């Protein structure tokens, strides 16, 4: 049995709004719900299972063509203290290409009174054998759209 191979990517993003502003839109419990509300053409559907909060499950269908199609992420983790958020994707999606563990960290870290910068980051354990298939596939692209919607909301809401 050949060792697991570990790959992480990171995007990153300055805003003009304290990591307060930010961090209090990426910790809403009523997120999810607002993920259409944010990001149209992504999404073909999205249920919501649970409080929208920590331990919250979502099960996402992407519009027909591109991949992957379907898959359910759960929030694992939101920290107040170091503005930190774990979103683990646990059933479906890259987890049906040789991916054994796939995890999202935001981290929303001050820069100054009143500016900061995202810090998006996945994880993932794949074989080896997969790797030449799945390494194009999983980009920052998911997170960077976040990053981009949360940004934009707050300096409207703020200005
Ligand atoms: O912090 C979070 C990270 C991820 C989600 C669920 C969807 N995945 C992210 C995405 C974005 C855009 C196109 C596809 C997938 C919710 C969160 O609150």
């Amino acid at each position: 049995q050949v060792s697991t191979v570990t790959k992480v990517i990171h995007h990153e993003l300055e805003v003009a709004a304290s990591a307060d502003d930010i961090w209090t839109v990426y910790s809403w419990p009523g997120l999810a719900k607002h993920l259409p509300d944010l990001l149209p053409g992504a999404f073909e559907k999205l249920e919501i299972i649970g409080d929208g909060g920590v331990g919250t499950i979502l099960d996402v269908t992407f519009v027909p063509g591109e991949f992957p199609h379907e898959y359910k992420e759960k929030f694992i983790l939101v920290d107040n203290e170091h503005r930190l958020k774990k979103v683990q994707m646990i059933e479906g999606g890259y987890l049906d290409l040789g991916v054994t563990y796939y995890m999202d960290t935001i981290h929303v870290v001050p820069t100054g009174k009143d500016s900061c910068v995202i810090k998006s980051s996945t994880e993932y354990h794949v074989k080896p054998e997969f790797v030449k298939i799945v390494e194009p596939l999983i980009t920052t692209g998911p997170l960077a759209a976040m990053a981009d919607a949360i940004s934009k909301l707050v300096l409207e809401h703020k200005s």
